[PDB]
């Protein structure tokens, strides 16, 4: 039994809040309130061992971002400038957390939209660059939403 401190963080709009509801309430909430950040706790069984998660939903400061033990890099699969400000995202955390390992899975969301402007090799290869796993999600339909989670624990074990 372990305990696991999670942090969502991306650009204003990717899904964080919509992926986060999906994973604790397992409903796709639209337009949850851009400016709410909340911890959201969930129990989960992963590869056999029981998982307490705590969440934090970033939204509109370091300490709870030391605290946190694995990210989440969100972006959407139809914005471009959200994938872009990936990179800057993981340098505030590589700061923050003294530029050590850091636990982190790239998550390109709303995959259900045709409007794709970002592909899937292109996260794949930036995922490359960086050592970690991409996981691709739909908030809306669900679908790779606790893998995603699920991963990043995954990434905090093997660190730990
Ligand atoms: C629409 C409201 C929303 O969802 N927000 C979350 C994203 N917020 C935000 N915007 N910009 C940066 C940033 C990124 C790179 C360089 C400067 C500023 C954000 C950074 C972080 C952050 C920090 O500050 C430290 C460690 C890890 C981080 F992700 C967060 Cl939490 C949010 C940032 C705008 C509001
Ligand atoms: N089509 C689609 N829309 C999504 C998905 N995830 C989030 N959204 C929508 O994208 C917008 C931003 O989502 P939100 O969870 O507020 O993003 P946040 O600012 O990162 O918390 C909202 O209008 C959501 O309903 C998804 O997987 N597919
Ligand atoms: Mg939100």
């Amino acid at each position: 039994m372990t305990e696991y401190k999670l942090v969502v963080v991306g650009a204003c709009g990717v899904g964080k809040s919509a992926l986060t509801i999906q994973l604790i309430q397992n409903h796709f909430v639209d337009e949850y309130d851009p400016t709410i950040e909340d911890s959201y706790r969930k129990q989960v069984v992963i590869d056999g061992e029981t998982s307490l998660l705590d969440i934090l939903d970033t939204a509109g400061r370091d300490q709870y971002m030391r605290t946190g033990e694995g990210f989440l890099l969100v972006f959407a699969i139809n914005n471009t400038k959200s994938f872009e400000d990936i990179h800057h995202y993981r340098e505030q955390i590589k700061r923050v957390k003294d530029s050590e390992d850091v636990p982190m899975v790239l998550v390109g969301n709303k995959s259900d939209l045709p409007s794709r402007t970002v592909d899937t090799k292109q996260a794949q290869d930036l995922a490359r660059s960086y050592g970690i796993p991409f996981i691709e999600t739909s908030a809306k339909t669900r679908q790779g939403v606790d893998d995603a989670f699920y991963t990043l624990v995954r990434e905090i074990r093997k660190h730990k």
